[PDB]
């Protein structure tokens, strides 16, 4: 009948045939979307880095803007819903992450059980050297070439002519005052132009390339799809990109009646990790 204010994760299972196990327990707030979580691996020095964890390490945390989302309202009612994600990595590699869930009151217990495989033995996830998650697969190199394509008289900055070619890939229909409004909203220094950091804002801002859409489908009434695109950022700052199936199953079908903002941070040695996702306002 609650909503949840902790909880606790065993997260297990192998990346590319070697076992890993961890543990530990963790809080959030479910009115605003943030969850901290600490976990230490109970069989010796992670192997891989912990980062492709990230996002699988509790949406009974994570409302949705007009109220509770359908897995907080599963918890709330006891039915309760699985989880079976997965992420497809650009170099061939697969991660499947199974989730089960028990409740007792406001809290969670959490199981993960996990199989990685397929990732090069030399690189970042086998060898640590990762150093962020992100949804989307836009980096600021990708988008420097965008900026590049529309800066017409090349002066380095989008001027309010300019704008508008580029302001058309939302594929929104837009009169010539909401462009002015949205010009005038990315021009944060007010010098009339926009320059690249400003571009780069913009872009999220109003979801120029949807780098933030988190697409949900309904196969059934007991059944939500999200899928997405992600990214982790690795040593040499460039971008290791996947894609991401979550099946929820749930036990009872979900009450008849998008974009996702969130950070995540990790900080983490070879044999303990501290977790914290936080939800935009
Ligand atoms: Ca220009
Ligand atoms: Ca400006």
């Amino acid at each position: 009948g609650s909503l949840p204010a902790t909880h606790e994760l065993h997260i297990f299972g192998s990346i590319n045939g070697v076992d890993f196990d961890m543990v530990g327990q963790g809080s959030g707030n479910p009115n605003d979307g943030y969850e901290e979580l600490n976990l230490k691996s109970t069989k010796g020095d992670l192997q891989f880095s912990p980062w492709i964890l990230v996002p699988h390490i509790f949406h009974q945390y994570l409302p949705y803007p007009d109220g509770m989302s359908p897995f907080q309202a599963a918890m709330v009612d006891g039915s309760g819903y699985q989880v079976h994600r997965t992420m497809q990595f650009e170099d061939g590699a697969s991660l499947t992450v199974n989730y089960r869930y028990t409740y007792e009151g406001s809290h969670i217990k959490g199981e993960a059980q996990v199989k990685g495989t397929g990732f090069p033995a030399d690189g970042p996830v086998m060898t640590n050297s990762l150093t962020a998650a992100d949804l989307g697969w836009d980096s600021e190199e990708e988008l420097s070439e965008c900026f590049r394509i529309f800066d017409f008289d090349g002066n380095g900055f989008i001027d309010r002519e300019e704008f508008g070619d580029i302001i058309r890939l939302t594929g929104e229909q837009l009169t010539d005052e909401d462009v002015d409004e949205i010009f005038g909203d990315s021009d944060t220094d007010k010098n009339g132009r926009i320059d690249f950091d400003e571009f780069l804002k913009m872009v999220e801002n109003v979801q120029l390339t949807d780098n933030n859409r988190s697409k949900k489908t309904y196969p059934n009434d007991k059944t939500i799809i999200s899928t997405y695109k992600w990214s982790y950022t690795t040593g040499n700052g460039k971008r290791y990109r996947s894609t991401a199936i979550t099946t929820y199953t749930f036990a009872k079908p979900m009450a008849a009646n998008m974009y996702v903002f969130r950070k995540t941070e990790l900080k983490h040695s070879k044999t303990e990790l501290n977790f914290k996702e936080w939800q935009k306002a």
